[PDB]
């Protein structure tokens, strides 16, 4: 699903993420987030499994972004576990992880999680 | 912290996590699991906070690593996000998601989360 | 919140949830879940925000279901954790970890996690 | 485990969980906060497996604090979801949810996750 994953995607908030995939299993390119202490692009870089099981099964990847670019940096750094499903509809599903730098004391605090829906239009 | 960061990290399962920090806030390496459906080295990509706050904070980052190399293809990614902390106790604590290729019926039951603690010892 | 939470929800998996709030903060109910090792109702409780913010703010609420009825053991338990918003659209949306028994050696891939959106229709 | 899981917990935080188990899976005490937006004690009420596996699995638990009481209230809750294991160094071991009550346009951080451990002493 390297063609499949390539090119632009919108999630539900309105934030953009523009990726490349390599033919190995590299994810590479720039998230743009609508909400949250963010501007512009921001580099991102992960994984997918690049030889997906061909029983009608989702295609397993992630990627990270550090919240820091040349305008603005937030301490934090967000990770998106998910599956990409290709066909008419094709989506990629995933939950996140959000840890912030913080002290010890408030380490517990440190992470939030939610759930993006990327799709190719929006 | 690219310094901090850079080098070989143990979990509390025996998972080895060997990573270069780039000054631009990349992390690369491989990433060798104790446990699962997983043997030897997969590629491990990531993103850190490349100026993290000066207020004793921990570094916020996260990396991703899909289950496929030579040896075996488990059809699953996981993203660890966490914070590196330094000092005398240096460690990576971070918080985890893995994500299974399924059947959009079998999509429910997809996603594992877990915490792991990095030290630079064990 | 009491008259608006207390009643039946449907959520996206078409599994049914029953619930009465009291004036204190107590939920109690049962679930039927459409999906997993799972049949008939389960006994569920939980607590809710009886005082929530009157800011246009959702109401936080929380509750559990361990999967042994008179049916079924499943020897697990999921807890959802989320916000009640009224309205017409009236809806709780939450996010949820299943945790299951298992040995030590196999703790490490205990817990699932996901979302569930439930509704007052379908 | 209705007498192993019954009396006074302790996590790494220094928080204190007061539990009765029930025979039929019915989980009711209280819950103080050594950290966060909390004062004194809180109701809490969950569920667990009344009849686990015999095969040296865990048994799976859960439960809820609304984090209202007399003192405070924070306009959230947090759910734990684990498993008890029994023996010398008995444990329960949790991950955990936290959701605080927000306007639609901040539900997207609306969700804290974290894990606790609670052992009979400290």
């Amino acid at each position: 699903d390297e063609a499949g994953i390539t090119g632009t995607w919108y999630n539900q908030l309105g934030s953009t993420f523009i990726v490349t995939a390599g033919a190995d299993g590299a994810l590479t390119g720039t998230y743009e987030s609508a909400v949250g202490n963010a501007e512009s692009r921001y580099v991102l870089t992960g994984r997918y499994d690049s030889a997906p099981a061909t029983d009608g099964s989702g295609t397993a990847l992630g990627w990270t972004v550090a919240w820091k670019n040349n305008y603005r940096n937030a301490h934090s750094a967000t990770t998106w576990s998910g599956q990409y499903v290709g066909g008419a509809e094709a989506r990629i599903n995933t939950q996140w992880l959000l840890t912030s730098g913080t002290t010890e004391a408030n380490a517990w605090k440190s992470t939030l999680v939610g759930h993006d829906t990327f799709t190719k239009v929006k």
